[PDB]
């Protein structure tokens, strides 16, 4: 289970470069200069890296700083092969954040985030990025009447809608993607499924350039199922990009490596994304825990891949097994995945056997079989054949 | 605070009805007769009544049998003044939907439950309803193996986009609410938060046909923030219906009075429905408790509407005060209010106020005021002035 | 992993003969006599059964009927080998039980619920009992006045303390344990984890007499980690049984199949069970989902005993692997059996190294090395060895 | 609603004293000077301070430095007459700590905490405090194998243990209290709530010493009843101190103002602590939230009283209506009160009336008239009479 860049793993900075600042807690870990985690993630097999504007230039600094970091930045990624695809920025750490950027409720901070966030996007570019990501972790509130949700949502459209003006005007190839959380930092975030953000997505200008990337712990922080939004997701056209982590359960985001937290939701995860051939970035989103040194950092980045290509496994030997193929049309998912009435409404309304000669009973009767394909399901995740 | 039918104060006659069976325990009250229930919600002030074709007529029932039930149930209507403004399916009760019905995996039951939702369009229409609820309770999953979600989410377009094609066809005057639930009685439901279902409905034929009927439980069950979805669901004019109750936090489906549960959460839900100038049923969707008598149940029904009266009030006195309305200017609701750059998007690259001398130090300090605003908020609620 | 009586897997009656009616469906399948689940769930290689006096006995039976049924239950057993490990009392179901049996608020109720529950102490003896569980499922409220909870803890007490009076006077080698859940059927149930069990024991006339039942997913229902809570009560010496399914998070109790759900936690919970020699039946809990008919019934119960063994092997493959004995060493858990200060307090207190010549830094750089421990664990899981 | 020092609330240092540090979000207010906060929460109505050793005495400082420090503490106590009920020991900032205090796998690490203890213990006593608690935020992990709870158990008792020989042996006249948290910083918190920690409590050598230190939203993280978990804590003799908070639902530790969050359960809770005559110091362990400046500080710290005051003056109206009086009596909690059989077993054994002769369905038919009840506990809490 040795990942290569063919695999298309990515990492953000932030991640293992995380120094374990808790709400409890100081740093456990010293910085990581970014040129060091680009090496040590190439050397692990990682394609790529991604950044927030923050993470690879610090806050306040010079143009000429900036260009110096920048070129360092460049001869890493040159020296190691690896990619950038994806950028997003940071708009939530800065204390002219702590109600939100696109939908704070001053003014001159809305227009300070979108000028923060267009600076980011030319770098992005210039760095081969085809993924903005914008996660809006600011944009809530703690108590009912801070925010006034309808006038957030119009300040959050317009937003968006002049980033799209802006990297259409200039003529950039590069896409965004909305990442929801419900929570944490603030009480309620704004847009905080994937649902949400998806249905947002569609009241925006030009919709075709945004999509959402959704989060395994954010979802999962709902309660909700998150290879069933991901299907959703993918249903609507609209999963440009991933993160991937762990959760275990409702509490606050633990961003645990990948495949920690509820195993059985990745292996379905990745049974989805293999079968509907996604095809963009697999970008773990998380933190080695502060109980680790740097050793533990590259070894739980290592088991983020490793887990990941374990479960592909297991997935693709469950669907080639003709045992749960035939588990699969005895459960009678061949059925579901044909049209309910192509006949037509007229014809529906004229079929007897649909309604009137319809015997309930004789349907209700008949078993699903889901628990035998389950069980088939189990023994393939844990490799006890099936 | 006592209701008129000028409230729209409706109920399900599943409602008072219920007669207490739990997964745990047998009915602890006698069926009602809808005709008694008609008679008992009007003399509480109710404004109408709504109803699952099951709840009207027994499953199975004669088209003779049929008739006399619905002409019963119209001369109750006729003697009481009562409307319908909302009727639903059960597609959930009978065995036979025991995998769902839009979505089942068995064609024939996904034909069957289209039948039955359309017998039951008809009528609804006869009746005077404007609004059809679906709330697929059994659509979804207890295993990932059991649906494939992209092609259930095939079979759900397929089943609205030929429910909107008979409305139309039928000249019916009638438009469909999408009520979602994350989970309960299957492990994982379909569409499961208003998000999803806004979402879904844009890939929809007629998407104009179709809004949200959001739960107050439902959405807390997800943990999510209901006020800030409905609120989602308002900026996206597709808030055709809403059910109101009470839920205490992430668990089964309680059902609760409203009012019960998250007392603030339906204080600023009051309050944003009456702000938007929400015109639609005030529905209540509620259980009394198993531990009641028939006298309780009309008792908790009271309850629902008393409970929303007093908020009504409390928010209204709230928006209201000369303090609380400095309080907004204070916190920048107004600013929130405002465009961030309707000069546009060159103007603000030109704008060396909103980046390059942007003060984000003295920004940042300033407070926002959040806290005062919510006692207020919190003095109004509690009647202790403000 | 097939299993044998040796394993001491046992069922409820209900289990297997779960009918598969939720708050929101009608049955699903036909009763099954008890009979016929002892000599079926024999063949797939149980020890025992565990039944409510009301699954056994139809509730209003005549003492003939009594009679034929105990008869015709006991001849099963005889032909089959099977045991009684368990019993309990039905005190959720009956309509006079709907604000609780020992800590309802009718006096004449609670006398009730323990003559109802003494009368199958004497069954549960006969059949050869060790253990008699105690689930108050109805013990609690939806509402805060409806229950003081100190005078419900009294009458807790008191029932408790009445029946250990009466296995004592009457000799019999019989157990208790109580069985916490946190909600579901009642809006929060009294005693709702493992904990509060415990903790409540300790103030019972006799607490040799009890322990807990805990079940997989009632812990879960509270996001509380149950393998954790499973080794408070083993510290305690109270794990007098347990209860084994599957939960997917906070939501209502899905009573899955054992492995379903957190399959994590069921690896770490047979490991600990397994390593601190749990010597008491392997009980399931569960509900073969209502999309079943009779074939999935059986193929779900052999699932829980399957998972069992499975996650048995693997969890012993673990603990046997000198890489990870090396692991455990290298993450401390050595360090973390041996007394923090076997010196004493004096001794503690005079020490320099453990304060003022103790180097916080030195201390603070090592890793813990928990991450590389946790792969290892999710490698052994999945079967790809370590 | 003015709080008087007769009102006995109190407040943490690190509770004002939050620069607004998140997992995602810088500082956004400075530091306050502990006689700084000491004088505005005088000027406030508050009642005393409580503190961990490391908000007094910066880590790290000279025996000289530490007189300072106290020195100048003491001051702002006699110019203010404010007291120090509570202390308590920071075992969870420091790196050294990031897996754990008393319960670290390192040995070293455990003794040292031990001995950061007990040198506040000295301080603490010398300040007056008669309470000491215990938050062993550290205690715990993110994954199976890092830590045996059994013998992380062993090791939790053990330091306990030795800090009731230290007290013991010091003649010093104060008690523990050990605060529950399910998680957050760690994954699963050991000991995570009310109940778990009262049966802890059991197993000391010295119970009578330990109580618990219950907080709202630390319960409310886990889905529970806070009121009922204080209800047990105080049936056990147990409640030595509360500390007082929002929380809203199953997320974060969000530590909003006393009143914010669940709004009924804070009603619930305070009618419990009057009611029950608890005599301890109100405690606020909240956080103003970051959006705040120092007049938004002071403000949330003033609705913390306020709303307590609010409640407290709301439930005792409640219990002084006499139409709620006869309520109870409608529900039967007269009953809840008395014994269920202190004519003793034999006398229940032999009442026919009891079970041969008890008519189980006119006792069925009973309504509990609890939503009644609780509709005028609404009225009451809102001020609408009742
Ligand atoms: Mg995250
Ligand atoms: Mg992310
Ligand atoms: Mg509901
Ligand atoms: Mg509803
Ligand atoms: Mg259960
Ligand atoms: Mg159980
Ligand atoms: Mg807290
Ligand atoms: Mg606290």
């Amino acid at each position: 289970y040795q990942p290569t860049p063919e695999d298309r793993f990515t990492f953000g900075l932030w991640t293992v470069g995380w120094q374990g600042r808790d709400p409890f807690g100081d740093a456990t870990r010293r910085a990581l200069d970014p040129v060091e985690s680009v090496r040590r993630l190439a050397e692990l097999g990682a394609h790529g890296v991604t950044f927030h504007d923050d993470d690879l230039i610090p806050f306040g600094s010079s143009d000429s700083e900036r260009e110096e970091h920048v070129k360092r930045f460049r001869q890493a990624l040159d020296d190691t092969g690896m990619k950038v695809p994806m950028a997003t920025t940071n708009l939530f750490t800065h204390p002219v954040f702590k109600d939100g950027g696109f939908t704070a409720n001053d003014r001159d901070v809305r227009r300070y985030a979108l000028r923060k966030t267009i600076r980011n996007i030319d770098l992005a570019v210039e760095l081969g990025a085809e993924t903005y990501v914008a996660w809006g972790g600011r944009e809530g509130a703690e108590s009912g009447g801070a925010k006034d949700v309808r006038d957030a949502l119009d300040r959050m459209k317009e937003a968006f809608d002049l980033l799209g003006e802006y990297v259409t005007s200039q003529g950039y190839d590069i896409r965004f993607a909305i990442e929801p959380k419900p929570n944490e930092p603030r009480g309620d975030i704004l847009l905080p499924t994937v649902g949400h953000a998806l249905a947002f997505i569609e009241r925006l200008e030009r919709p075709e350039l945004y999509g959402v990337n959704p989060e395994v712990g954010h979802e999962q922080m709902a309660g909700l199922n998150f290879p069933h939004g991901i299907a959703q997701a993918l249903w609507a056209g609209k999963l440009f990009h991933i993160d991937l982590n762990g959760q275990n359960g409702i509490k606050y985001d633990q961003d645990l490596r990948f495949g920690a937290g509820d195993l059985r939701a990745a292996f379905w995860l990745v049974d989805l994304l293999e079968s509907a051939g996604y095809s963009g970035p697999r970008h773990f989103d998380f933190k080695p825990p502060r109980t680790e040194d740097f050793d533990g950092v590259w070894a739980s980045a290592a088991g983020c891949m490793r887990n990941y290509l374990i479960l592909k496994e297991r997935a693709a030997a469950f669907r080639a097994d003709p045992e749960v193929q035939e588990a699969l049309r005895a459960s009678r998912l061949d059925e579901l995945a044909r049209p309910t009435a192509a006949d037509g409404l007229q014809a529906l309304l004229d079929d007897r056997s649909a309604f009137e000669e319809f015997d309930v009973d004789a349907a209700a009767a008949r078993g699903m079989a889901f628990e035998r394909l389950d069980q088939l399901a189990m023994d393939h995740l844990l490799g006890a054949r099936g």
